[PDB]
């Protein structure tokens, strides 16, 4: 398939080169997986979603995203006009409350609920998480996330908006799960985007356009922007068959366009996240 004038991270995972605006990928579209969108909830309404999403579990006073940060995620993952896997199941665990904040034992507690709660969905093509959130280095929230891959799901984290090392970070410096960095649309690392060792890939992140609460849309910026693209490209590359969730994270980085991005520290993975579709 062919998505013209998509948002340039579309296009760019679908592109071994900069500066295209087509989005390409097998019709499939991650018919069959589901995306586990762990941060502010998911406005399911939302056109974009055409039925898709729902929120499954919130750990406030309401599942409505007040803040407009977990839609966007899940509008990057498989929203029809802004998503990679445009056919993929969408769940929404609000960790985050509607300023974006959350205890790391609320977030761990989320994490734990996915790796139960896929046991109650039907994904035949496997379950990905996607953690568009991060604070500093926490043991207990990187063991939630490795819990969560070990359980049977990819998890794609954020590496952090803080233009660190992300071993810092967590649940960026677990090192099971797929931490992604944030490039921007001249594949240049973001430059608030966290890099070292424990990256895995890079997504774009940069100015990104996706859904938005209200019903409507924005671009934004940040590694956060960038994990639901390598987790709509897990979804997308394991309902292909390609992949599974133990090594999806590997997959994308084996598969990924090599040293293409500029400003990627000595010791950072020079991987931007490429769905390698030949239409």
């Amino acid at each position: 398939a062919a998505q013209t004038n998509a948002p340039w991270g579309l296009a760019r995972i679908s592109s071994t080169s900069p500066g295209t605006s087509t989005y390409y990928y097998d019709e499939s579209a991650g018919q069959g997986s589901c995306v586990y969108v762990i941060d502010t909830g998911i406005e399911a309404s939302h056109p974009e979603f055409e039925g898709r999403a729902q929120m499954v579990k919130t750990y406030y006073y309401s599942s409505r995203d007040g803040n407009g940060h977990g839609t966007h995620c899940a509008g990057t993952v498989g929203s029809r006009t802004y998503g990679v896997a445009k056919k993929t199941q969408l769940f929404g665990v609000k960790v985050l409350d509607d300023n974006g904040s959350g205890q790391y034992s609320t977030i761990i507690a989320g994490m734990d609920f996915v790796a139960s709660d896929k046991n109650n969905r039907n994904c035949p093509k496997g379950v990905v998480a996607s953690l568009s959130l991060g604070g500093g280095y926490s043991s207990s929230v990187n063991s939630a996330a490795a819990r969560l891959q070990s359980s049977g799901v990819m998890v794609a984290v954020a590496a952090g908006n803080n233009n660190a090392d992300a071993r810092n970070y967590s649940p960026a410096s677990e090192p099971s799960v797929c931490t992604v960095g944030a490039s921007d649309r001249y594949d240049r690392r973001s430059s608030f985007s966290n890099y070292g060792s424990v990256l895995d890939i890079f997504g774009p992140g940069t100015s990104i356009l996706s859904t938005w609460i209200g019903g409507s849309t924005r671009s934004i910026s940040g590694t956060s922007m960038a994990t639901p693209h390598v987790a709509g490209l897990a979804a997308y590359l394991m309902t292909l068959g390609k992949t599974t969730a133990a090594s999806a994270c590997r997959y994308i980085a084996d598969t990924a366009n090599k040293g293409d991005l500029s400003n990627i520290p000595f010791g950072t993975v020079n991987l931007l996240a490429y769905n390698n579709y030949q239409a």
